[PDB]
């Protein structure tokens, strides 16, 4: 099946999934200098007071923190987006080696890792139904780099070594993703796609400018998981990013500067 190798990695999504050489592929490089800034953006509104996780699951790809999106909890408003978008889970993408992992680069730079926090369209009832739309998905990244831990993200660490293989879950409940975020909600958006198949074009994406700090050794228990199930042959999940794709009519926006 897909996956991140050289026989079935991301130069070879195309042949499963065309849109993988579409119009709005994502990630993209952020030309910093490029970004316009766009006075008429809205400071993004992350409500996520009353967020219920309810499970973490490894699904041979990446990691994901699911929450019951069954009621109005935790939404994303505000920023380029028109209505409100419920969270239903963030999972990560991580390298190999400190120097890269990013999905989305920033004048070229590697991060560590990315968070990305996926929210769908409350107009379009569910999240598979919006994944067919073209706002029907917001995906919020921060970057990650190593430096001093991340304490809210230890309870998300230590919880890995339950869920090591494809398919393994654990109920995780309770957990803030509040604890996950920068000071500075400041950001870069751009209409964009899912980053593993199947690449569907429905994402308005929100990176923000500033990345959180995870220790090294939060990120080496990310790095212990596995792209096996249980009883295989043991494969390290590391470099889980697809790099930047071209940019093509696309303006990035700034919100500050
Ligand atoms: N970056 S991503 O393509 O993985 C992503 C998006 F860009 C997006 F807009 C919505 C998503 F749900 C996912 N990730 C999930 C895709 C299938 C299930 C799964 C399992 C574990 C981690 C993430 C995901
Ligand atoms: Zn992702």
């Amino acid at each position: 099946h897909w996956g991140y190798g050289k026989h079935n990695g991301p130069e070879h999504w195309h042949k499963d999934f065309p849109i993988a050489k579409g119009e709005r592929q994502s990630p993209v490089d952020i030309d910093t200098h490029t970004a316009k800034y766009d006075p008429s953006l809205k400071p993004l509104s992350v409500s996520y007071d009353q967020a219920t996780s309810l499970r973490i699951l490894n699904n041979g790809h990446s990691f994901k923190v699911e929450f019951d999106d069954s009621q109005d909890k935790a939404v994303l408003k505000g920023g380029p987006l028109d209505g409100t978008y419920r969270l239903t889970q963030f999972h990560f993408h991580w390298g190999s080696l400190d120097g890269q992992g990013s999905e989305h680069t920033v004048d070229k730079k590697k991060y560590a890792a990315e968070l990305h926090l996926v929210h769908w369209n409350t107009k379009y009832g569910d999240a598979g139904k919006a994944s067919q739309q073209p706002d029907g998905l917001a995906v919020l990244g921060i970057f990650l780099k190593v430096g001093s831990a991340k304490p809210g993200l230890q309870k998300v660490v230590d919880v890995l070594d339950s869920i090591k293989t494809k398919g393994k879950s654990a109920d995780f409940t309770n957990f803030d993703p509040r604890g996950l975020l920068p000071e500075s909600l400041d950001y870069w958006t751009y209409p964009g796609s899912l980053t593993t198949p199947p690449l569907n074009e429905c994402v308005t994406w929100i990176v923000l400018k500033e990345p959180i700090s995870v220790s090294s050794e939060q990120v080496l228990k990310f790095r212990k998981l596995n792209f096996n199930g249980e009883g295989e042959p043991e494969e390290l999940m590391v470099d889980n990013w697809r790099p930047a794709q071209p940019l093509k009519n696309r303006q990035i926006k700034a919100s500050f500067k």
